[PDB]
């Protein structure tokens, strides 16, 4: 079946992802990447306090990153290497804004410990005349590894669970990332231990496998949007906001 | 389903509209605009004489207009403001041709009064690299309104029944226009009343909502075809042709 | 149905033709051309000796020709006029290679007489911005006709069984050519008769019906691939290879 019928509305389907007071669309189905099974709820294990999450409020879609994709970028050059708990907060905090100001962060302010699966969209608007390729990959503990520069390479992450994005026919990388840390919970700020590496479950990272191969005088620049949903969460550990921690640098 | 298979014949469907000794096609389904219900037959009311229409002859598709669409045309600039009974005749008469010469007009020559629904095609051949938009709109009595210049605007006709045409993915505006005048019949020429505004049931009018937005050195010009079918008619009122009226100017 | 969904893999089906240790694909269904019924097996008629063919070995897909398609080529200019038994061997022999070296020829070396249907692919990689047209046509005995230059024309072969190839939406010409000679068998080399015209069942020939109509500075050159399958064969007539014949010139 192939009859093209673009009316006053150029025809084509648009799948949407609402899902909680925010609707974000994608005109092209994503290339998913599921690195692990869905995480069970270990609140009834580690902590016996206010055991809950926040539905309509922390299970939304906030923006955490956005960047540029150009012909200048050589073969393996990561556009982002963003930590995943974590840079949800660390993006907003360095936006000359506070964590307290946004609805998808506020319990991190009050509550001490967090556990939950993650959802991520790597949406880009590239043109059909751009011949490039990216790869969004996940690593459940990047900073803990010593020589991960060895792994920090397009070759290395192809070896593992990832998603693929090609400039033409742009395209989205779905990226379901459930919770798998060593300890079942994460600490939102400084704690009797975890005096650093606060709220870090691993980093995402997008490098390049094919530069934007542009014709003579073709459009140079491109762009990426990183979105994140925090579903299936649990926030036990009620603590005043003066105990909080404005996350570390990029 | 999306497998593209363009053989020696580039594949794609072509819907056709024959319908009476003329076949006109459209490779893209139209955006219809039905302003009113189908009109009932009031011949057995106003006049008791030869009560009939003409099938294969006046229910065809003649051309009445054609024009240019260019980047120069600013935002709201009507390409045509053509009266609808009316300019079926008024186009041919000013073509240095006579009404008598064409089969889709001849009963208007002889017969005194006419009633009937109308069918109209606003077909254009624009290219997929042209980013513009038109709007064909109908008004069951334009000349009767005094300040209709107020209405003569892209904003105003969007308020009402219309069709939309965008340059890219060109595209057709189906435009079924049934009979709705004040008096159930129309006079083909001067009459004991209707000494002017002869044969006028309202005017069609195509303005611009988006100019042809062309890249550097992209194709400048475009073009429109206006076709018209006169179905569901009735022509009671037999009169010699020396009583006829060559319609007024553009 | 027309929803376009080109993921990291630009979506679209790819039909394949394996068929015997070689897989060749075509992303666009072919325009077939069947000039005759399937040939019956006349081995149990002409010759009472080792009656067999060779499956996995001579029923493969070898390349016999490839050439250039450019704007310079005027209206009717044959890109190839290749004989069909025949140039399967005659291409390889003039490749500074021997017949003995390739698996799809070796029985022709040993065996004296051959009969069999033929399969041919005229695959080309033209771009969607090239507006040309070719025509691959078959003639069960071209050399036998005296004034076939009269027939050697785009007009003439359109009169008969052929396939059509247009530059844009490139495209393949399937070309099933069963055996129909005067005598039911063909001689692989010189023989008590057939002292010339060795192994010739007719010639294929691709001319032009529409040159590559290229925009300013659009891509000039193009290209064709000719493939051939020799199925439904029969090779009776065992003879030493010193009796063989390296085919005549192009």
């Amino acid at each position: 079946m192939d009859n093209p019928n673009p009316g006053p509305d150029g025809e084509g389907e648009v799948e949407l992802e609402k899902d909680s007071n925010v609707v974000l669309t994608t005109q092209r189905d994503p290339s998913t990447s599921i690195p692990a099974p869905v995480s069970v709820k270990w609140s009834r294990w580690t902590s016996n306090d206010v055991v809950d999450d926040y539905a309509t409020i922390t299970s939304r879609w906030y923006q955490i990153a956005e960047f540029v994709w150009s012909k200048d970028d050589p073969f393996d050059k990561e556009l982002a290497r963003l930590i995943l708990p974590r840079a949800l907060l660390s993006s907003i905090e360095a936006n000359s804004d506070a964590i307290c100001d946004v609805p998808n962060t506020i319990p991190f302010k009050v509550h001490a410990y967090w556990r939950g699966d993650m959802e991520v969209r790597v949406q880009i608007n590239s043109n059909k005349f751009q011949v490039g390729q990216l790869q969004a990959t996940w690593y459940y503990s990047d900073h803990e590894n010593l020589n991960i520069s060895s792994k920090r390479s397009v070759y290395g992450f192809s070896q593992m669970d990832h998603a693929l994005i090609s400039a033409s026919a742009s395209n989205e990388a779905k990226l379901v990332i459930p919770f798998k840390h060593v300890y079942p919970f994460l600490p939102t700020r400084i704690v009797p231990d975890w005096t650093t590496g606060i709220l870090d479950m691993g980093a995402l990272n997008i490098r390049v496998i094919a530069p934007l191969r542009m014709s003579a005088t073709g459009p140079t620049t491109c762009n990426v949007v990183v979105f994140i949903k925090l579903n299936n969460s649990e926030f036990t550990g009620t603590s005043s906001g003066k105990f909080y921690a404005s996350q570390i640098r990029a």
